[PDB]
């Protein structure tokens, strides 16, 4: 299991544009296209990122490679960010996959106002960090993937996702 195994699990594969859970224009492996209502903006973005007319449809090639942007991304996120990386820096390599995970899902701001359970982590108590991060909108919103996620800070296994 790896990081993009991951999340091609906890998003899926969508070649047609199609609305996320918040109700927002996406495509491919959780590509968000736009946060505006229009599917037309959606449609201008999506044309823009693959570099051609597509009419709101992509091929899976095109799919894995905004995929493959979107984690590289996500890390250099992670990598850039004042907060983020010391506690990036401590993790090892499971439970830095979940950490990539959340960013990918919320973004760097989403993620860095997860301030006491970034300490937690930090510090490595990690039912505590669990438990934090539970009471969250995130949690609310997501259960079944928040708990995917969760579970693999607190064990720092892939279990969740076996
Ligand atoms: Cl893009
Ligand atoms: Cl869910």
């Amino acid at each position: 299991m790896n990081i993009f195994e991951m999340l091609r699990i906890d998003e899926g594969l969508r070649l047609k544009i199609y609305k996320d859970t918040e109700g927002y224009y996406t495509i491919g492996i959780g590509h968000l296209l736009t946060k505006s209502p229009s599917l037309n903006a959606a449609k201008s973005e999506l044309d823009k990122a693959i570099g051609r007319n597509t009419n709101g449809v992509i091929t899976k090639d095109e799919a894995e490679k905004l995929f493959n942007q979107d984690v590289d991304a996500a890390v250099r996120g992670i990598l850039r960010n004042a907060k983020l990386k010391p506690v990036y820096d401590s993790l090892d390599a499971v439970r830095r996959a979940a950490a990539i995970n959340m960013v990918f899902q919320m973004g760097e701001t989403g993620v860095a106002g997860f301030t006491n359970s970034l300490r937690m982590l930090q510090q490595k108590r990690w039912d505590e960090a669990a438990v934090n991060l539970a009471k969250s909108r995130w949690y609310n919103q997501t259960p079944n993937r928040a708990k995917r996620v969760i579970t693999t800070f607190r064990t720092g296994t892939w279990d969740a996702y076996k």
